[PDB]
């Protein structure tokens, strides 16, 4: 009866193993000593599968669960065929509704834990010591395109955390960049409609490279300093890991004594930010659509844990109105050069869900989630989101009981008046179910606000004014906030921008829209707007020469933070190196290839031009993990050729156009003896580049300058070469 | 108050229009003039919007659309804002659940027209009068994906069509090839899960490639006949007007004297079979996820009606054993050769929905839903599909009443004692919501069966033996028909098989599954088991080579009509060819190019390194559509570079790669003048080659040669040279 293959292959390794080495697998399964309390608070929902028999729901065995119940072996099924329905029905209602906005996304749990603690700015209790350590529930996710839709797109991406906290849950749900399309939350169905899909025929998916998106950017100014990071490489990062995450709103920390201060909330990636490039991303939408959650899902297995540092820019209530912008605004960023992000603690993600579907797509977070210590400010579009966020689930997880699915649920207790509702798993055992109530004396009860184990009560804001459906004045400054931006970035970074606009533009199609995109852009920069607008054959107008740039924030030129770039801050670990074989290898050079990859933690996939197996110079026998054409380079960081025989690849076109599409791509190769001819097909002369490695053999030096290559992430100054590149 | 530009050029010609000549638009504002008997029919619940006043869903105006209702315009949002609350409500609830399976399809209205009556093999009404119109709905899929998945996968497709019959809904729920892949819907959950993202980490989207799948029919041999169909050509269609459709059951006609006979139902394109190459269609999936959408929506925009003639396979019932298949074992097809197919009527796809949700997502096809001259067999998959389509839609569409949704309702009269149900739009009249009932004289009434206009009554098949959950020993063969297809592909469409199966089978990590798959090639064909085996670096053993092959089918060693190419079928109306341009283009190459393509109802793009427009030598001017990588060869079906200031774009890396993808993928390309000199970037000789059309100049026979060319879809005779083709 036993299916599995004898040899045991059948089954992952349950220890941390690089990318490609095991089959993935349930984290309890991958990792069954990986611990928090919430994962441990799972154990009693989670279904074993081993040594068990086959039922149906309520129980019963199944015998043959091959075929329907007919009346003779060629005649009708019968309706009295309660096995194959009750299958068949839980298949026909496997689907819920997808997430209106962030349908895709990818999630892991880990944990947080503080630094120090932050009792004389907040009293909440997951900041209250270092010694707390608070489980999370992290998902990441694109914003536009759907839960089938792909991962490299160019969007915004999402960033939400759960903290299992032991006064609640607190949901920080963020995105990675630090400020939103829109001020007003009554705007956000417009702003959607406006990106997503078109209404008559569904297309475009994961883009916002067309008309309607445009024309909302084009009438509705505030959009554009998002606009302007999406269309820089911050709209595709190269993993979940290489972003920053920000929470984008001013919240409030709340102390013991009462006092207030304004916090906005930052996400620091130990891995550094790093992005693809354009032409990359969106070939690798179609090679491998799951690229990030694929990557992420790796890394944890591989042990490689996504780790992020959290921030808080922190400003006292009496600094309020001491900046250009309004705090509340948030199509405004607080530049990092006025208000430095303080350090206060570190999240690292270290087990995958063990059902998707169960912990990932049933996961509801909500910013209104929040505890004792946290508050809320005026922020218009905060404001309408704490409407949205509960009501949403009451399609999406059938009703108002979804904090009882089990990922959702609070590890502290939880106890009040609330009764049924659909799916109602809680067995209330009260007498009472209202209060006031004399017949449980009073339980459970209220709690005064205090500065420990403390109810919740909103910090006293002073609020005076008219009942107005009116957008603050302050917030009418749609331009300052972009350019500051467009100063800060490389003037590779500001070329690719550049190239955002110019691509999504053409993919509009009515031209008035992109001469009124082109024009907002004469608004920001004229350097900018001049170069996007010589893209798409538009000749700027005297008056558009003529507009005034718009102040500085602050007195600010720029502000290196907001490059993805400027300050170098990426590490190696994690990253992974494609190696193209040949039937004759140097394994000479292979060992000392492999041996500094696996000193730093960079991954290694060995390509050949067929699977199986090829065998060395020396008899050491190299086992295939995909062919060239199975794992293109836009997969991988950088690309490393050993010698051996050349002439068995040397002629192969698919291993040619492995290394111009990296090359065009701007990824470090690296070249080993007679694997130097290959610089033909890159038009690289025998003097060399920079960016291209090259020795007789692969060595100590040789590796060195590849892994410096890599820290830095991409060749920016081969730029000027891949426009007469074939690739 | 006007946003709209005053020269008009935000609203489509309300006529027809090629490709990307005009902003798509919903169906009856593009073509208003566009009628049938459904299409009026829904005319009730078509909302406008111009003229009209901005209104909450209860019809109050609204005056500020822009903002929150708060306390002053700095304050907190105030509960009372309803306007702002119905607004997102709405929002918030947006989604439905997706399909389970065929999530991701693209659909459009038409008509249906018999040729002659079938009185005489059916009573169908629609299949009565040749001048009976039926108005059709029809939705093309995939299977696998989410809703938000990629056009150009690698899958079945679904061709689902839905019949507003005088006499009731008839839905032919199809596919695009002639048998499924399991034979009993017990195992339909089981196939669907294997196929699907796994369920750890939902990962892959959209394709097969992975060890589930493989495992599932390295176990399931049955499985192998619709995964040839799957791993050729057939698995990645050109344009779902460029495929076949089936409706894979044997089902009954009975006419008025209770004659049975039995019926397998065919579409047929007008426009002939044609499928991408593999490399293509997964970049595809990238450069274009909405590709198959796209073409299907701006055919009928242009007015290029799909068109597919419907056929009947007929056996009469004396004949159901005398094959050496079942007629009721749904992975055997009925070869042509055997039983040709006969012509019965023909559908026009002819306009497009106003709304993507309201019509397509919503709609509900059930193959259950027949009308009386048709009936079904004892097929145990399809047995079991009758049962899930009605089920599915209580989760899917809200509950009972989803015939009562606008696309779903029939056009002929419908009376019951039915009643309430979530969303219940029918208001009864009847004092009786029951029969037989005398207080409303028992109306509404059965009516007996008949030859016209009478009851649904079973034909009244025999059925003898046990209650039994048992396959019947008649289904418990395999190989044959796989082997059947296999030999009647042409060489390169065995080779796309090869290189299919070799692909997929590459993505599995756990060998062993790989191995058992390849022995169960073994024992369809050894020459396709040897080859994938080579691809995969497996030795078939002796006792492998030794398989005997399965037996011929009804002594047919091959059907042409099973192979995409064999028997040629191409029409060139409808393909699109990119023109690329250059900075100073002779007008008398492009007035030739642009004169043959029209007569032939080929459209053409004109692509250049920027948007704007370029002007000839002549002093037209001409306007550039798209950019060399804005539009990406994989999106035509050929390539003419006209002759001009060639040193304009003989460097330029896009305009090289683009000849060079559009080579590799079989394309013709045609050079006129110097635009000659490109021959050197694919490696052809000044002798030049069959597929690459050139001369002096456009005229004379050179548009005559390169449709020709068109006409035969690709340029097989290309292969050998791909290899060395770096691109
Ligand atoms: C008033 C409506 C509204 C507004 C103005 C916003 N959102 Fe939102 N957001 C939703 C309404 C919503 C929602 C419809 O409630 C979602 C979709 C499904 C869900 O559970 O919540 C959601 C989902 C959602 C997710 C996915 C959570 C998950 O992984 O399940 C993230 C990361 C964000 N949002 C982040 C933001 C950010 C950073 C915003 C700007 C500051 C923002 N949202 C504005
Ligand atoms: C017992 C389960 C079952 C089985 C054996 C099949 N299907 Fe099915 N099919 C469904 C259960 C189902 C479903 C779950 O009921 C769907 C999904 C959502 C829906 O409305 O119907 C569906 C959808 C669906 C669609 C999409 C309709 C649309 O566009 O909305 C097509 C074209 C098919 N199927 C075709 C087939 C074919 C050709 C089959 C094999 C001969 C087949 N199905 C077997």
């Amino acid at each position: 009866d036993s299916l599995a293959p004898e040899d045991g292959s059948h089954s992952p390794a349950a220890e941390p193993t690089p990318p490609g080495a095991q089959p993935t697998a349930p984290g309890s399964l991958k990792a069954p000593d990986t611990r928090n309390e919430k994962l441990n608070s799972l154990e009693d929902v989670r279904k074993g599968s081993e040594n068990y028999a086959l039922t149906t729901n309520q129980g019963v065995r199944i015998a043959d669960d091959q075929n329907s119940l007919r009346a003779g072996d060629r005649g009708p099924t019968l309706l009295e065929d309660f096995i194959l329905r009750e299958k068949i029905t839980h298949f026909d209602h496997e689907r819920i509704p997808e997430r209106i906005v962030h349908a895709r996304g990818s999630a892991a749990h880990g944990y947080f834990q503080p630094y120090k603690s932050l009792s004389d700015i907040t009293k909440a209790d997951f900041l209250s010591d270092p010694n707390k350590i608070t489980p999370v529930f992290v998902r990441f996710s694109t914003v536009q395109g759907g839960a089938g839709s792909a991962d490299t797109v160019r969007d915004i991406r999402g960033f939400a955390t759960k903290f299992y906290t032991e006064e609640g849950i607190f949901d920080l749900v963020g995105n990675n960049t630090p400020i939103f399309f829109i001020q007003d939350a009554h705007k956000f169905p417009d702003f959607v409609h406006a990106v997503k899909p078109e209404p008559h025929w569904a297309i475009p998916q994961g883009q916002s490279a067309h008309d309607t998106f445009w024309d909302y950017v084009s009438l509705q100014p505030e959009t554009l300093h998002n606009v302007m990071w999406a269309m820089s490489d911050r709209g595709i990062p190269r993993s979940y890991r290489t972003m920053e995450g920000f929470g984008i709103h001013t919240f409030r920390l709340i102390n013991a004594e009462g006092k207030a201060t304004f916090v906005r909330f930052h996400w620091k990636p130990l891995a550094g930010k790093a992005s693809l490039v354009w032409d990359e991303a969106q070939k690798l939408t179609g090679r491998d659509p799951d690229f990030h959650r694929r990557e992420l899902w790796e890394a944890i297995e591989a042990g490689d844990f996504p780790e992020y540092e959290l921030g808080f820019q922190l400003i006292p209530e009496e600094d309020e109105f001491k900046f250009d912008f309004d705090l509340l605004d948030p199509t405004k960023l607080i530049p990092e050069e006025l208000v430095p992000v303080q350090r206060v603690g570190n999240m690292v993600l270290n087990r995958n869900p063990d059902n998707f579907f169960a912990e990932n797509e049933q996961a509801a977070f909500h910013p209104g989630h929040i505890v004792p210590g946290l508050d809320f400010t005026n922020d218009p579009l905060l404001q309408g989101r704490l409407f949205s966020y509960t009501d949403t689930q009451i399609s999406r997880l059938g009703g108002p009981n979804f904090h009882e699915i089990p990922i959702n649920r609070p590890t502290c207790p939880y106890h009040n008046f609330q009764r049924d509702g659909m799916h109602r798993m809680g067995i209330d055992t009260n007498p009472a179910n209202y209060e006031p109530n004399s017949i449980n004396d009073n339980w459970p009860r209220e709690t005064p606000p205090g500065p420990k184990r403390g109810g919740f009560e909103s910090y006293q804001e002073r609020v005076e004014g008219n009942k107005v459906r009116e957008r603050s004045p302050s917030f009418g400054e749609y331009y300052s906030h972009p350019r500051l931006f467009w100063l800060s970035q490389t003037p590779f970074e500001q070329s690719h921008i550049v190239d955002g606009f110019s691509f999504e533009l053409s993919k509009v199609v009515r031209p008035y829209i992109r001469e009124r995109v082109v024009d907002q852009l004469a608004h920001i920069d004229l350097t900018l707007a001049q170069a996007v607008a010589k893209n798409l054959g538009i000749e700027l107008t005297d008056d558009q020469l003529n507009i005034t740039p718009p102040p500085d924030v602050n007195g600010l030129k720029k502000d290196p933070s907001l490059s993805l770039y400027a300050i170098p801050d990426g590490d190696v670990k994690g990253r992974v190196v494609a190696i193209l074989l040949n039937d004759e290898v140097r394994s000479a050079d292979l060992l000392a290839i492999l041996k500094a990859l696996k000193a730093k933690g960079v991954h290694a996939k060995l390509l050949y031009s067929r699977m199986g197996e090829v065998t060395a110079d020396d008899g050491t026998v190299l086992p295939i993990a995909a062919t060239f054409a199975g794992a293109p380079s836009l997969t991988v960081d950088a690309v490393i050729v050993p010698c051996g025989n050349i002439a068995d690849i040397a002629d192969n076109g698919d291993a040619n156009y492995y290394l111009m599409e990296a090359y065009k791509h701007l990824k470090p190769i690296a070249l080993a003896g007679d694997a130097r001819k290959f610089k033909a097909t890159i038009k690289i002369a025998d003097q060399g580049e920079e960016g291209i490695v090259e020795a007789d053999s692969a060595d100590g030096s040789f590796m060195d300058e590849l892994l410096t290559l890599m820290a830095a992430h991409r060749v920016w100054s081969r730029i000027p070469k891949i426009d007469k590149i074939p690739a």
